[PDB]
């Protein structure tokens, strides 16, 4: 019946996407892949129809999509949450990319063992990248127009991804703060949180030395 | 009056813009970072009018962007290349995940003094990937629609460097050896390769041990 979303049963790089398709309201079945189901992927792969496949995917009947940007911009688009000049486009392409860094700066360093080394010299840096990040948000409910799009839904995880890292961090950057707040309180996204669904942890793969495991350490 | 491409002069995020912009003949200029100058670009970083300060950057009058993906698709899109239903614009951007990851694979481990090690799964799990790109190009000349468009670019430059490091990964699969002929033999391709402008080498940034340094060895 409903379009499927497969991937790992953690956060990582298909939270966002659960988080605008809750927020729209559009419904659909997840096909998780548990700490232990490697294999059950690797028999699923090459076998779905996917043209590029890949984690996460996405089918909807004869459509389906990988990547993990198209998805939510799939679905997006569905909201005209995109765009409509060239300049637009534009403008919503960079702040994806830079949310996509912001994003994968936690994902560098955490699968490797000397991740307390590492989390030094990146907290040196944060404070201007969140800098950077509430002065383009400003006071603006949102990152884009006024009302939540799919970049919003990415903010959000990044930064709830790197509260957890360092909660004063963020902490010191009010806007930032009532940002993480305004997305929490959004009805279709209170529920799922609060729901069965909802998946807290891990942040990262399973196997990460920061973000990681079953459980919070 | 002309846009401007700031870039480290390097190939590395920008390379597919360069040869974008110069198939299309959209006039520009280009900022050159060397080297050697890291002071330069640190200083320029915050007062060249960028919401989202970065390499590589372009600026258009009161117009700038930052992230290579999004310049890359402004320029595409003037140019009609980034799909016209929410389907097309959808696999459009499914392709280019594909590709920067395609092309990211190499960087994520040309930095490291250990490259000869990671050298060896890398290549174990390249003909793999390398029979996805061949099969989904099958017998098109390009990877959507009829003619040229940015992703043939990400992916003539993704597959030029995969060469370099193994060149017998890539001449495995004739319809992609073709594929590099075919962009390669593009005229105004051609002359651009031809041209004094033109960046051979480094692959990646100059602090590489695969396609680094300022020349090859
Ligand atoms: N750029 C891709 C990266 C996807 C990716 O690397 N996925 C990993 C986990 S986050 C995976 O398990 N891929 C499946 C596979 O390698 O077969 C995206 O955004 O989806
Ligand atoms: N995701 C960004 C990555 C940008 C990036 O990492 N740029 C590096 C060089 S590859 C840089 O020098 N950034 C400028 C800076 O960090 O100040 C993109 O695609 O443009
Ligand atoms: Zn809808
Ligand atoms: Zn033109």
């Amino acid at each position: 019946m409903a379009p499927v979303l497969g991937y790992w049963k953690i956060r990582g790089l298909a939270q966002p996407i659960r988080l605008l398709l809750e927020y729209v309201g559009h419904s659909y079945e997840e096909h998780s892949y548990g700490r232990c189901d490697g294999e059950k992927w690797q028999n699923d792969k090459h076998n779905l129809g996917l043209e590029l496949p890949n984690l996460p995917y996405y089918k909807d009947g004869n459509f389906s999509l990988t990547q993990s940007l198209a998805i939510l911009r799939y679905i997006a688009d569905k909201h005209n949450m995109i765009g409509n000049t060239p300049v637009e486009r534009a403008k919503i392409s960079m702040i994806e990319g830079g949310l996509v860094d912001l994003r994968a700066g936690v994902s560098r360093i955490a699968y490797q063992e000397t991740f307390e080394q590492l989390k030094v010299p990146y907290l040196q840096q944060l404070p201007s990248t969140l800098r950077m990040w509430s002065q383009f948000l400003g006071n603006n409910s949102y990152l884009h127009g006024s009302t939540p799009t799919h970049l919003d839904f990415m903010f959000y995880e990044a930064l709830d991804v790197i509260r957890y890292l360092d909660p004063t961090s963020v902490e010191a950057f009010p806007n930032l703060m009532q940002f993480i707040h305004r997305i929490e309180a959004l009805p279709n996204i209170k529920a799922f949180m609060e729901s069965d669904r909802f998946i807290k942890w891990p942040l990262n793969g399973w196997s990460a030395y920061f973000g990681g495991g079953d459980a919070p350490p």
